[PDB]
């Protein structure tokens, strides 16, 4: 028409704030635990959303689980241990181009293995 756009701030949104999952410690390497889909305004996607590790995140979790800083997908990276840890609390942060990114909690319950 006549006028186009003015300009404003905009941030993505996670599918679900917190979600509980049940995966066996012996689970096979390469399994997809949880996937966070947070794309900016449908119209126009000229940005790069990176998913980093939240605050107070143990290193072991980073190795045991591989978090893609390009898609934000979490998949089994190495064998896990129940005896040591039973519940895994990992937080993901998506920053496209705003003041502060969005935070998302993810609880992973380790189930025994026959």
């Amino acid at each position: 028409g006549s006028s186009g756009s003015s300009g404003n701030d905009n941030r993505p949104v996670f599918k679900e704030g917190q979600v509980e999952v049940h995966i066996p410690e012996n689970a096979p390497v390469g399994t997809s635990v949880i996937q966070l889909h947070a794309t900016d305004a449908d119209i126009g996607s000229n940005a790069e959303i990176r998913y980093i590790f939240g605050a107070q995140v143990a290193p072991a979790t980073k190795r045991l689980f591989a978090l893609n800083n390009t898609t934000g997908l979490i998949t089994v990276q190495r064998s896990l241990d129940r005896e040591e840890t039973a519940i895994h609390k990992v937080t993901v942060l998506a920053s496209d181009g705003s003041s502060t990114p969005a935070r998302a909690t993810v609880t992973i319950n380790v189930t025994d293995v026959n």
